[PDB]
């Protein structure tokens, strides 16, 4: 009665946290199998019949309304980027982030993050609305990585930021704050840092990184034409669902067509 | 007092389609200018401090309500997909719409259009859900064209699609006649033919095609393990935002850093 490392995983790919069924109790596959099944394709009728609204979607939307709400100008700039901006985030050509970099074509690339094309709305904004600029994008970002549990190569930035009046740590944190207390997600705030930024707030549940927050200025902001006090931070949405919804994986909460809304599609 | 070709360009960024301003008048263009630069600080002041949501946001999630009210589930699935599905769509390799595609690395491409994952997503959902099988997606697509007054390399596309009972031409147009009175936004239907489906009929309002929509079975199927009626229709929403506000040039609609809200962000 043991079972098989491909039956554990397709089992596990089946579950759901919800869920309290012991795969290894000595009940044969073909039963786990049938009640997972049973449970999933109740599941998922049950949000075609009743909600219907993608995790990620609905979350973004969340999202966006707490922003705009507050008085953030909600944008949308490109996904797909010039090469050249890399560079001058001192992001060195080396090995690092560098090497996360999707390519396309010669002279373009995914975007890892969203803060470039956000300094140069706060930089272009600053000479038509009254300070502070408050701004933010949610949207897709892309990175080659390893690990499996908390990363995904395409995943969904949230970032937020200021850039005049009021850009100090404490109203950061205060920021921060407001908005995981909306998502009812609990936090500590760590000192950590990156070569992109320097010293960074890093928002941690546990051990997983929800987000890398900055208190400029900094001296990237000159190639940036930045020149004012700024804050911002940067936040992973499918890191939020994932302890929203106490995923143990990461690829539960993405863009995929192998999950909707933490339910396998494979039924 | 003529204006230089660079001049008339700087104002026609500046001018909006609610204005009512001769650029060669004879008025020089320092007055033109500052008169435009006033205008548009004005209006994205506005925007700043009355309602901060972005068209494409906002567009997006008002069709996102529409559908999901209509009994549609609400899709979000990859934007950097399989550079195979390419062939497998009948895109051959060849020249027109192959030549469009954004390559990523050697074995992915930028997704072209939503079919595709949707088409995954029918054949998987139908394992699972009650007749008839409803869907849509709105996000990023990719080609890149030579065009430039109704064409975007980055571009956000609306794909519903059904599948099961309910698949006639009659639905369909019922469809899209809903949701485009649903916008406000007159059109007719022409046949039209595509490499990919075969024949389509094209959401006309005047000249600008708004989308191709298909009744299936079409031979495409087998390929993709589709094998029971289905109807579907692929919208553009930068274009929908041309005809809403009565853009010159689709750029004005798109991702850009370059406007917000069809307003200039060179201040
Ligand atoms: N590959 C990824 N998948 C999912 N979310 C990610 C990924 N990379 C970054 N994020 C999210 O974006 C936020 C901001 O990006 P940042 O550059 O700070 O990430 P990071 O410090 O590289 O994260 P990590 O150390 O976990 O790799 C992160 O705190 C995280 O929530
Ligand atoms: N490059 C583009 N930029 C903006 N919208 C686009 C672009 N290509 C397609 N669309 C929108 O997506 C819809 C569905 O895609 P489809 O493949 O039918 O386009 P198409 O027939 O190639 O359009 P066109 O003939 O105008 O190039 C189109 O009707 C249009 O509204
Ligand atoms: C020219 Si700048 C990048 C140096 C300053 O202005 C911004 O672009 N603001 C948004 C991004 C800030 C960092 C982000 N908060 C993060 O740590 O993920
Ligand atoms: C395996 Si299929 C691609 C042949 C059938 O099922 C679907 O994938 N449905 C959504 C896309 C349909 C075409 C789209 N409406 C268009 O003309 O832009
Ligand atoms: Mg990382
Ligand atoms: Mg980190
Ligand atoms: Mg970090
Ligand atoms: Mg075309
Ligand atoms: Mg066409
Ligand atoms: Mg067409």
């Amino acid at each position: 009665p043991a079972l098989t490392k491909s039956q554990t995983d397709r089992l596990e790919v089946l579950l759901n946290p919800k869920d309290e069924i012991s795969l290894n109790s000595g009940k044969p596959f073909r039963e786990l199998e049938s009640e997972l099944l049973s449970r999933r394709k109740k599941d998922l009728q049950q949000i075609y019949a009743e909600e219907r609204e993608n995790y990620l979607g609905k979350l973004e939307r969340e999202i966006t309304r707490f922003f705009v709400d507050r008085g953030f100008l909600e944008i949308k700039s490109p996904i797909l980027i010039p090469l050249e901006y890399i560079e001058r985030m001192g992001i060195d050509n080396d090995t690092e982030l560098s090497k996360q970099i999707f390519r396309v074509d010669k002279n373009f690339c995914l975007r890892p993050m969203l803060a470039p094309n956000l300094a140069n709305y706060l930089r272009k904004l600053d000479r038509a609305l009254p300070d502070p600029i408050k701004i933010f994008e949610i949207g897709p970002c892309y990175r080659k990585e390893s690990d499996g549990k908390e990363h995904l190569e395409e995943f969904t930035m949230l970032n937020f930021c200021q850039m005049g009046s009021g850009c100090t740590r404490e109203n950061l944190e205060s920021i921060i704050t407001d908005f995981l207390n909306h998502l009812g997600i609990d936090f500590k705030i760590v000192g950590d840092s990156c070569m992109v930024f320097g010293d960074t707030l890093d928002v941690m549940h546990g051990d997983l990184e929800l987000s890398s927050a900055v208190v400029g200025p900094i001296p990237l902001d000159r190639e940036w034409g930045i020149d004012k006090p700024w804050i911002g931070a940067g936040f992973g949405l499918e890191r939020l669902l994932k302890v929203k919804h106490d995923f143990k994986n990461i690829k539960r909460a993405a863009r995929s067509g192998s999950y909707y809304n933490g339910i396998s599609t494979n039924l």
